[PDB]
């Protein structure tokens, strides 16, 4: 085989079209078919890239020949380049690898992967002097070792990949070979992508079928994803826009269901013995080739799986559960060359010239930094840094339209700056592209992205005279180098959002441009303009009423109007009322105000209207009524949350109605339960602190009353209880309510503790345990009930929980609550108190002195064990003082 000296080809300049060929349907491959009349040379000149997509399992001897002496210079004269196609599993050991299959030639090292390199070019690029290679970042090519798929081998390939770049590629020593990438992967998905993106000329990505284009739809957000905007959105921070490429599908011969992409026209249901449909309207391929990203930039181009089938008509829809469409027929690739010349009249590819851009300097910056086409300076959101003090005119700027950052920095021939040379995203507005794509919604009309008003970063124009940023509702003046802008004798930043009071650091910005231009031409009502600033109001990021204090009266209080409210600036300056906002009206610049006169205190606040709220009061009880009803006296902890997050409290604060309440803790979470004749291991998420998903069953047992019998951890006065109907977890829950609840405390008066513990079982009787509340349900919708309990002390309780029902009846409650002070020995303590009253008793033992002394300690233990603020070091010493009395 006499391999032919390589023709010359001119740079690749987009947009590009390309498609795949399948190697079994070039004549040359199988001289025994009959049917195989194509041949990969007759693609014609609209073809930039020519892919050989190719069957490993096959040989095909004569068809690399032929490819190599006849194809590739007949191609390579008329402007096409010829690429060859391999899996992502060449580029690394394992299972089916081919090359990389010989462990001692290619290992795994830095020596043996760049070996494995030069071995892969040696062989897919330069044995037919091929243009370029195309590596299948696709999930079926991945690395795999026996069959399961390989983490070293991935790892390896992305090692093995920018090798490869070092020799092709533009980035490698032979950059006349293209280095392509094509995949199916979303970016943030891609393993290669990261590290190989700098080697690749072109990225190609698979996108056939309405959901390539249209993305798939999400129905719990209601909401496409994975769209054509997204991939090339995720793409974009790895490579430039001219190197994307998207592609769409021809059918295929006898395809099967999950192969059926309809991206061309489909034969007629009637038509029944015509194959061919060449018409491009209204293809997803035509839409393709017009389709242009909303932001970055104008794209590198599209191209075709299986262009040999070109031309052939897609079998319809209805029969892909025998047709003209599954016979192969000889193409003239009418299909691909209208799809070329659509992109060729796409005006978005015109070159940025001197007529955008008149300063070579700036223009010179624009390309290196943006990109060559005029379609760039519509979509481009990055930065332009403009720093070459060359430049002597900014006209151009205007016509990009979603730049995000322009840095004018000692640019000191600039005389002025204002509307007519800044980009037009100085203002809000939204995107004004339309897309081509079909899409959920109604007539492909989807909601136009707000596009992010420009950044604005000026430094060391030092010969500039005006700056002119009136009327542009700019948010802040932050970028303005003013010390800098030593030039400056006029200035207009009115019918802005700027928040220009004292102390901020827009009004120091101003303040300094100021200074400037009254030391040269005078500071008036002329040179210096600045008012019908309508500055956004922001939500504080924290909040300072932590604690509010109400008399117990017949009123109703909002919380939120009381506790949480307030507007601030970007600059920082809190407007906590109309008060405020009237003083903040107040502020004169040189006399007058500098707030719009039609933007009142309504138009400037925040709302706080759907903030919601969390009410728990001293007994743990809980509402979330953002009105308070203050006739009850009582302390509160009160959580404020936004809409966007009705799980993290923004703002906490604590409501004392009366005097102080010190907050209950509940002394049975974490409880330990020791028995009852109910499930154990369900009975302790009574216990867990939460109400529980209703994905877990929290079933207390079969029958319709169950026990739980439990230890609290610590030793507690106990002053009430609460427990849950499954209702407070779920509304719509089809459990019965409780309608008969016992809690008892053992009796150790009457029973040995020990018995207790060594047969709890034995002891699931009302007879041992001693009733301190009982419930019964009055009929209608309670999610709870709670009561007080009289400073009980017991180590050990027992619950009976009963929904008074028949069969599968069950018990289901959310938490059990035993509410509470922690006071360690309060069971001693309480005793005191027991044997006190007990001796008061004995009239006849002790005198009346006796008895009144006596009692005045007992009272004054009483009194702390109640007090409203609880005190474990007043109650300890007036129960010491009582048993001191005791003795006697
Ligand atoms: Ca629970």
């Amino acid at each position: 085989m006499k391999i032919p000296e390589k023709i010359p080809m001119k740079p690749l300049h987009g947009p590009l079209y390309g498609g795949y060929f399948r190697t079994w349907h070039d004549k040359t491959s199988d001289p025994t078919e009959k049917d195989k009349v194509n041949s990969m040379g007759e693609l014609p000149k609209e073809v930039d890239l020519a892919f050989i997509f190719h069957d490993w399992t096959k040989d095909y001897s004569l068809f690399w020949k032929e490819l190599a002496t006849k194809h590739v210079p007949k191609l390579n004269k008329q402007g096409t380049r010829v690429i060859r196609t391999i899996p992502w599993r060449f580029l690394a050991g394992g299972d089916n690898s081919g090359i990389a299959e010989d462990t001692s030639k290619y290992p795994n090292t830095p020596e043996g992967n760049k070996a494995l390199a030069k071995a892969i070019v040696d062989e897919y690029v330069y044995k037919y002097n091929l243009d370029g290679l195309d590596v299948q970042v696709e999930h079926d090519s991945i690395p795999k070792v026996d069959k399961k798929e390989d983490t070293a081998g991935v790892e390896r390939s992305i090692q093995v990949f920018e090798e490869i770049g070092k020799l092709i590629g533009p980035k490698g020593v032979d950059k006349s070979r293209l280095f392509i990438m094509d995949s199916t992967y979303m970016a943030d998905k891609n393993p290669l992508i990261e590290r190989g993106a700098p080697y690749i000329n072109l990225l190609l990505v698979q996108v056939y079928g309405s959901q390539g284009e249209k993305g798939g739809w999400e129905p719990v957000s209601n909401r496409p994803e994975k769209t054509m905007e997204e991939r090339w959105q995720g793409y974009s921070k790895y490579i430039r826009p001219e190197q994307y490429m998207i592609g769409f599908s021809f059918y295929e011969e006898n395809a099967q269901e999950g192969n059926l992409w309809y991206d061309i026209n489909s034969r007629k249901d009637e038509d029944k013995a015509n194959g061919i449909n060449t018409d491009i309207t209204g293809t997803r391929a035509e839409r393709y080739a017009r389709w242009q990203p909303k932001t970055g930039g104008v794209k590198g181009g599209i191209f075709s799986y299986a262009i040999d089938r070109d031309g052939v008509a897609h079998q319809p829809k209805k029969y892909a559960k025998k047709d003209a469409t599954d016979n192969i027929f000889h193409s003239d690739y009418s299909v691909s060359k209208a799809l070329k010349t659509v992109m060729l009249k796409d005006k978005s590819y015109d070159l940025i010239d001197e007529k955008d851009f008149p300063d070579k300097a700036l223009r010179e910056a624009v390309m290196a930094q943006v990109g060559t086409r005029k379609g760039d300076l519509e979509r481009f959101n990055g930065t332009l840094r403009l720093d070459n003090p060359a430049i002597q005119s900014l006209e151009g700027l205007n016509k990009f339209k979603k730049l995000a950052q322009l840095d004018l920095i000692g640019l000191s021939r600039i005389t002025k700056l204002d509307r007519s040379v800044l980009p037009a995203n100085m203002k809000p507005g939204k995107d004004t592209l339309e897309t081509v794509l079909e899409t959920y919604k109604k007539d492909n009309k989807e909601e136009p992205a707000t596009i992010p008003p420009v950044s604005l970063k000026v430094s060391g124009l030092t010969g500039l005279k005006e700056l002119d940023l009136s009327g542009f509702d700019r948010e802040t003046l932050a970028g303005l180098d003013a010390a800098t802008l030593t030039s400056l004798e006029k200035v207009d930043i009115s019918g802005n959002k700027l928040d220009l009071a004292p102390g901020t650091e827009n009004r120091q910005i101003f303040d300094t441009m100021l200074s400037t231009i009254s030391n040269h031409v005078g500071s008036n009502e002329q040179t210096v303009k600045f008012d019908k600033q309508k500055p956004t109001g922001h939500y504080p990021d924290t909040y300072g009423k932590t604690s509010l204090r109400l008399p117990v009266a017949n009123e109703k209080v909002d919380l939120q109007s009381q506790l949480l409210f307030g507007t601030v600036t970007n600059q920082g300056t809190l407007i906590n009322s109309e008060a405020d906002y009237k003083a903040y009206q107040n502020h004169k610049i040189a006399g007058r105000s500098f707030v719009d006169s039609n933007y009142h205190y309504n138009n400037f606040k925040v709302s706080y209207e759907n903030y919601t709220v969390k009410v728990t009061d001293s007994t743990l009880g809980t509402t979330t009524d953002k009105t308070l009803a203050t006739d009850k006296e009582e302390t509160y902890k009160v959580d404020f949350f936004s809409p966007a997050d009705k799980t993290k409290a923004v703002h906490t604060a604590k409501v004392i109605v009366g005097d102080e309440k010190t907050m209950m803790v509940n002394l049975a979470e974490g409880a330990t339960v020791i028995g009852g004749s109910a499930d154990p291991v369900n009975a302790r998420k009574v216990f867990d602190g939460q109400l529980g998903s209703e994905t877990d069953n929290i079933s207390l047992g079969w029958d319709s009353k169950q026990s739980i019998i439990f230890k609290l951890k610590e030793d507690g006065l106990i002053k009430h209880w609460r427990f849950f109907n499954d209702s407070a977890r779920n509304p719509e829950t089809t459990n019965k309510p409780i309608q008969e609840a016992s809690l008892q405390i053992f009796n150790i008066k009457d029973y040995n503790l020990d018995n207790l513990l060594e047969n709890p079982n034995k002891f699931d009787d009302e007879k041992y345990w001693i009733t301190v509340d009982t419930y019964s349900a009055q009929g209608e919708r309670a999610t709870a009930f709670s009561n007080t309990l009289n400073n009980i002390t017991s180590k050990y309780w027992r619950v009976v929980f009963d929904t008074k029902g028949d069969r599968y009846s069950s018990p289901v409650v959310p938490e059990l609550q035993i509410l509470g002070y922690p006071l360690p020995n309060a069971d001693t303590i309480m005793k005191t108190v027991t044997t006190a009253k007990e001796l008061s008793q004995q009239k006849d033992k002790f005198s009346q002195k006796m008895l009144d002394e006596l009692k005045i300690k007992e009272m004054a233990l009483e009194t702390s064990l109640n007090s409203k603020i609880f005190d474990v070091t007043a109650i300890n010493a007036n129960a010491g003082v009582l048993k001191d009395c005791i003795e006697k």
